[PDB]
């Protein structure tokens, strides 16, 4: 397998992707430590994972996937680590470089937590969890409208502190694009001070019905 914890991702959409959105997609395959875009390689980012195994899973499931009409090329970087280097401001004001090592949104921080991740191939159906208890289809439609991403074609809430369920799109492409935008959205919490960090992953369910 991979001899480095660092990935190179080519074919990203420069006008839509930032460090958080790269995290939103790659956190499904391992712990993301660093994300770094380079002004010399437009549409490309280095993604440092916790180890080689995370790099293996990420390339196996995301290489040659389409996002915003572009075919992503996910491959092993020749670099052993991401150095902070000459960072720059992206069009949305965020930094080209971001350290996610202390993120509470990383899902592989212990073997126990890592095992709870169902490593699967991208689909047109997303599994959601950590949504507000009383979440509706319309709340997801409003958030998708606000983010300027495609609304899911169907929303299924599972029977149950938080709610979980399924979000379906017409294609794998729509779900992967929405994943990058919607993963970790701060959903309104009427019963407490902290918003609900909506969490997404791929599902093997054929429909949200």
């Amino acid at each position: 397998g991979a001899d480095s914890p660092v990935l190179m991702v080519y074919g990203l959409d420069q006008s839509k992707m930032n460090c958080d959105r790269v995290f939103n997609v790659f956190c499904l395959y391992g712990n993301v430590e660093k994300v770094k875009f380079m002004k010399s390689k437009p549409g490309a980012a280095m993604v440092e994972m916790a180890d080689g195994y995370a790099v293996d899973r990420a390339i196996t499931h995301l290489n040659n996937n389409f996002m915003f009409g572009q075919k992503m090329n996910v491959c092993v970087s020749k670099q052993p680590a991401i150095m902070p280097g000459q960072s720059y401001g992206l069009e949305d004001g965020s930094c080209s470089y971001k350290d996610f090592s202390e993120s509470r949104n990383n899902r592989f921080s212990t073997p126990e937590q890592a095992a709870k991740n169902r490593i699967q191939h991208p689909s047109n159906v997303l599994h959601f969890f950590n949504a507000p208890l009383e979440v509706t289809e319309e709340n997801f439609f409003e958030i998708c409208d606000e983010l300027g991403v495609k609304r899911p074609t169907s929303v299924k809430v599972f029977s149950g502190r938080s709610s979980s369920g399924l979000l379906e799109w017409d294609s794998k492409s729509d779900a992967l694009e929405t994943l990058g935008f919607l993963n970790h959205y701060q959903m309104k919490n009427p019963n407490g001070p902290y918003p609900y960090t909506l969490k997404l992953c791929f599902s093997t369910a054929q429909h949200a019905s």
